[PDB]
């Protein structure tokens, strides 16, 4: 729903904090190996 997927693969949502910062958003969760970013 709230979540904005970025084409960035994942393990664990702690590989997602760095590219959805530099995305201009707040943090991530790793989703199907997916980073989906929360504003």
């Amino acid at each position: 729903g709230s979540g904005v997927p970025i084409n960035v693969k994942c393990r664990g949502s702690r590989d997602c904090l760095d590219p959805c910062k530099k995305a201009g958003m707040r943090f991530g969760k790793c989703i199907n190996s997916k980073c989906h970013c929360t504003p």
